[PDB]
């Protein structure tokens, strides 16, 4: 194997004549940065590269994007050779012509449109015959080279001639380039990695699985809310590996009649064994085979033995891989998940605000967008939008701009020029409308995150902290060094005290901090799964805790439930809270053994909590979290007004001491207050700019800069006029009367004295 | 690739394996296993291998002839179900090795097995081990074939293989998963339904006289199929192949890892420990999935491609115990709800103090099982019926662990939250599954915990007064104790917290009549659980144990371990913090020398303690010590009388 015979990788920056290689890599060729590469492929293919060095890429890898591995013929994870040659001079005349099949619909000067922009001051190599894809107008355009001067390979230089005259060329057995690749799916990366680690040896590497003997993975079942993205994942997955693809469709089988519905999902599977490798996608396969509950019999239980048949019918591996899609894991029945049928299981959530920026990123590539369109805020309020509700905004957007342009131009005709296209820009106005007009589809779905929240967010509770670092960080950042010592730590805390005290930001600091997934779920949540309860949804919660391990799973608002058997309960009836509440205590029971999973529970309401809940195995550690004193009251208060605009006479020492018995809920309602005063005197203010006018036409333009009207001491004091306390002072006691007895340090203070 | 370094090599090194000609043997390695033929040798037909002997290997390979595949399933394939193999093996010795004496003694022997378990656990497994090892005729029915073909097709297919089987007797018929053919009779769906069943029912009386067949089914719970299946003739053996337990889970992982060479710092003990509730399909797709992992990083370095691999790199891989760690924390388990029925590895050492109890549930429970032909000669039956009550963390579960392991009784522990837990629109049969349970894994001992909050006295002392829940699950309860008298191997023991509200339902004679009251550790019982929770941690030589005994007034075994479990933590705190100055030493000079001369312990020292002793917290008033006194004093009658009876 020599040294100048590498590895393809996916690159991060989609320039299509960028390959980047780390400095190490290139040391070993007498490669410099900036210099022009040749790259052989297969099939008898190369092309012409210039590279960048990166640190993040490593030496066996070189980065490319999917334009290059298209006309190299080649596919991720293969390998390549790569030269050098300083023969590559600059051109004088390059004939470059279209391709028919994605040029339908535009008409006009496509050279001023894509080709002056695409290289425009970059040094493209280019080899005669290959082919580029240029993006804009809302659409894709594939230019194939036809002919340069420098006999094969050339460099295009501002003085170089561009001919592109000429008939749009006919599209070869070449593939399509506007294809699903792995960069055409966001915020699923740690699933795509799944998937490309249990298909890359069956697929890339098929023939091995002849001599090793091990069987590999055949079913895997997809589930999520729809418009996710399983049958995107599903087609990306198959492309960029170079599999067959074959798509069944439940509706379409299940719809034929009886006998044609068995004999196509056989022929499907005889035409995926003969094109072997390949990946047969059942979409929707929850209609074939439901739950065996609904009592249906005859042809509803025919065709799904007959696929459970044809599940164990493939006797011997065939390099196939079954992927199924459905919705939620327990909509199908059992039998469809037996070892050997569907061993493989994939949730595919609602993405997070990155995911979502991502997916957003997407779909705009072909969209000119405006500098003033700030995608992040619009991932930041999307909140419960999978991926197709984005999408649907997307091209709602562009459509407010298309009519936007059309409103002013009756262009009509038949085919619209490229240049009126290209001038189309899509403005925040547009994307602030369409997500207005736009409603989410996932709302109830349990959202898996990462909360953004940190300890600097927190004012005051540095005990606290402390504890909660050593309860949690240490056991699962360190877990070599507790086996050591022999003792498992406990997996249960509880935080009692008054409520607006920080309870749910510590759950999420102490989540994030340890860079770990969080679950919120409230006591409201689970009595509102249906009266007639659904038990299996409380389990759903903790095998949703087990698969994204390490988790933090926090219950808030458990007095609702969590209230002593008829002692301190109420509603007698029953069947409702003792249920969730006896629910609770069977799977913590049984979610010892996951050993990377915690739970933390918050109550305000301590001393009728059930004793049930104090067990060991179960949230057995109590940490009690005071009111805030007047340092962390400072802390908060300066939490709070990192980043209004506050006035500079303030004094906030005093606003401390004087907020005695005030919550950090109520420190944060009187700056919401002091921010509505601000605003009503700036409003105020702005009337002026018309009052003036009106009063006096000739008067000249005073829009000196608009007035920020900053929080100052006055509109504090208004706040302060109706601060309220939102604990008595009976409260506080109540608490000290349950802190006390479950701290037994009042009488042991430093009189254990033993050697 | 050269066969002979790969496999021929180890095989014969150092071992005089003896060699006849035309033999077979097999070579397990590269994740496989290959079959060699002996063509040849110098010394008539056999042979001693020996370090100068020429071993000749070149030729193609030879075909098969009529001797049977060597990788079949058999006896060794199958881990876990020793009990549920030697029954079959007894079960199925006589009509299949010996079959012509049941034409002459004129016994009918058995016909119907039912095996049932969770999916996964292995009955297709050893019904093909138990058909293979005893050279029986195998045909295997599956329910999805067979119920998925038309009309009068399924109906004929059945009496094929009958007819098959007969004519090849003798045989072994396998009907895998029976539980769709004949499901429920409450599905209330008939005609095609309704037909299929009866024609199975009239084919389990089809077979007029024996012929030498048995019929093995298949399903995975007991209830799932309809009464008539088990008649008298159709269906007469039933076996439960359950979960395996920590042994049986560790001879699976031997079974499916034969094949693959191993590293020496694979523990597969630890793997068997953590891995609860995996049935041995997980464990054979956590092993496959370790090897996968092996191969992953095997390819990473090589680009062997081609189309065969070499035998010696297949040889080379090596899986070691971060493949396993991998895997294992990729998999799930899938029979984490299934009752385990296991023997516990607590001792009668694991417990501090309570020797009176020891001594008084010895009498209790160990003798009548033990030595049961003494009993019946005083001619009195002991009571089965024990309750443990005091305060919380004290000890009850591990003296019911102990007790069972004692004995070496099967153990079932059951919650009172598991109970309710079983759907509110109660499917009342499960409480009867668990003493059913009970009743087929005799000697075994019922453990049942948490009762607080199904056996309080109803109205008086219990809340929710819209009933349905706890008062049936008690009402089932009462009518199972009163039901299991019978068994005369089986000990039901509870365990409450709150005596004074129990009901007194529980403490008539035939159930839980016998109370044991077990109290707080006293210090001497203190230090024993000091000791006890220390037996592991490499606790600092300056330490007095007695004195936190001393102090620890009012503290239960649970608070015991809270404290020892806080200086564990304030230890691995001041390790970390030690390790920290590894890497700060080194950034402050880049410099510095090797500093890893054997790393901290941080024992637990008397500083550790001082500091977990600054919070501990008793978790019981000494209300609760009182309130107990006054249910164990009024329950045992002994104040008044001590050494008051004399006579003669
Ligand atoms: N994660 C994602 N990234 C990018 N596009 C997505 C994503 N999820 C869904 N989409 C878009 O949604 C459209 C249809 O979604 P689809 O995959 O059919 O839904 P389902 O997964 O329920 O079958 C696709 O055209 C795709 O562009
Ligand atoms: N110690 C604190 N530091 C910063 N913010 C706080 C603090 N305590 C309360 N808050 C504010 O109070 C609001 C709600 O408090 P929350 O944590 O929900 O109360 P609880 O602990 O009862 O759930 C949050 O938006 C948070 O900003
Ligand atoms: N006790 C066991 N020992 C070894 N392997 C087992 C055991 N139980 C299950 N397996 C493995 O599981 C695989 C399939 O299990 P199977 O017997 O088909 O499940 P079921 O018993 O539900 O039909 C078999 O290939 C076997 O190797
Ligand atoms: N006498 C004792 N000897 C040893 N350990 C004990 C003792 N009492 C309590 N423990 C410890 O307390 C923990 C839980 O006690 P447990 O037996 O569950 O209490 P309960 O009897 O209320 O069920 C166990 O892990 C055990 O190690």
């Amino acid at each position: 194997k020599s040294p100048n015979r590498l590895v393809v990788d996916e690159a991060i920056n989609d320039d299509n004549s960028v390959v980047s290689l780390h400095p190490a890599t290139m040391e070993k060729l007498q490669l410099f940065r900036g210099d022009t590469i040749l790259i052989k492929g297969k099939k008898r293919k190369d092309t012409v590269c210039i590279a960048l060095a990166d640190e993040t890429c490593e030496e066996p890898k070189i980065r490319m994007n999917k334009v290059v591995r298209s006309n190299l013929r080649v596919r991720l994870g293969d390998v390549i050779s790569v030269h050098q040659c300083p023969d590559v001079k600059y051109g004088k005349r390059v004939h470059i012509l279209p391709v028919d099949d994605t040029v339908e619909g535009v008409t006009g000067n496509l050279f001023d449109a894509y080709l002056k922009p695409y290289f425009l001051e970059a040094y493209r190599p280019v080899r005669k015959g290959d082919l580029f894809l240029v993006r804009g107008g809302m659409r894709s355009v594939e230019f194939k080279v036809i002919e340069t001067d420098p006999a094969e390979y050339c460099v295009v230089a501002p003085d170089t001639e561009i001919f592109c005259e000429g008939e749009p060329v006919k599209r070869e057995d070449e593939e399509r380039l506007d294809d699903v690749g792995y960069d055409d799916v966001g915020g699923v990366r740690k699933q795509m990695a799944q998937i490309r680690e249990l298909v890359e040896l069956p697929l890339r590497h098929p023939q091995l699985f002849k001599s090793i003997g091990v069987k590999p993975p055949k079913g895997i079942l997809l589930y999520g809310p729809p418009g996710s993205g399983k049958t995107l994942i599903a087609r990306a997955v198959a492309n960029e590996t170079g599999a067959f693809f074959f798509c069944i469709n439940g509706p379409e089988i299940m719809s034929k009649l009886a006998g044609e519905s068995e004999s196509n999902l056989r022929k499907a599977f005889e035409e995926a064994e003969k094109n072997a490798p390949s990946i047969i996608f059942i979409d929707e396969i929850d209609s074939i085979a439901p739950k065996r509950e609904k009592t249906n019999g005859e042809v509803e239980r025919r065709i799904v033995s007959q696929l459970l048949t044809l599940m164990d019918g493939l006797k011997s591996r065939a390099h196939v891989i079954v992927m199924g899609a459905t919705n939620r894991p327990n909509s199908i029945d059992p039998a469809l998940r037996r070892f050997g049928r569907f061993d493989r299981e994939i949730d595919i959530g609602v993405p997070d605000e990155i995911g979502r920026l991502e997916v957003l990123r997407i779909h705009t590539k072909n969209m000119k967008l405006a500098e003033d369109v700030d995608l992040e805020r619009i991932s930041k309020d999307t909140h419960g939008y999978v991926g197709a509700d984005l999408a649907a905004l997307c091209t709602e957007a562009a459509l407010q701009c298309i009519r936007e342009k059309m409103d002013v131009i009756d262009l009509e005709d038949d085919s619209i020029d490229a240049e009126i296209l290209n001038s189309m820009a899509v403005t925040n106005e547009h994307f602030h409308t369409a997500l207005g007009n736009s409603n989410p589809s996932a709302l109830r779905e349990t959202v898996v995150e990462v909360p953004n929240v940190s300890w600097n967010d927190i004012g005051g509770l540095e005990n606290v902290k402390r504890e909660l670092q050593e309860t949690v960080q240490y056991p699962v950042e360190h877990p070599e060094k507790f086996e050591k010592f022999g003792m498992s730590p406990s997996k249960g805390v509880l935080f009692y005290g008054p409520p607006g005290c920080g309870k749910t930001l510590l759950a999420k600091a102490i989540a994030n901090e340890c860079q770990a997934n969080f679950i919120s779920v409230k006591g409201p949540e689970l009595l509102t799964m249906w009266f007639g309860e659904s038990e299996a949804n409380v389990r759903e919660i903790f095998d949703k805790a087990r698969q994204s391990a390490p988790c933090v799973l926090f219950f808030d608002e458990l007095d609702s439930i969590a209230t002593q058997r008829g002692g301190g309960s109420g509603g007698d009836g029953g069947g409702a809270a003792d249920r969730v509440l006896n629910q609770l205590l069977t799977e913590m029971d049984g979610m010892n053994a996951k050993k990377t999973v915690f739970i933390i529970g918050a109550t305000n309401r301590p001393d009728i909590i059930d004793s049930a809940l104090l067990r060991p195995g179960r949230l057995d550690q109590l940490i009690y979290i005071p009111l805030p004193d007047e340092d962390s009251r400072l802390n908060i208060f300066k939490a709070a007004l990192r980043k209004s605009p506050i006035a500079k006479d303030v004094d906030i020492g005093a606003l401390a001491k004087y907020t005695q018995g005030f919550s950090g809920a109520d420190i944060t309602e009187i700056c919401q207050r002091a921010c509505k005063y601000a605003i009503r005197e700036n409003i105020e203010k702005d009337i002026e700019k018309e009052k003036r006018r009106s009063e006096n036409p000739e008067a000249m333009e005073e829009d000196g800069v608009d007035e920020v009207s900053e929080i100052k001491a006055a509109h504090f004091e208004e706040s302060m006029k109706y601060a309220r306390r939102s604990v008595s002072d009976a409260d506080i006691r109540k608490y000290q009367a349950f802190a006390q007895t479950l701290q037994q340090s009042r009488g042991f203070g430093s009189e254990f004295r033993f050697e």
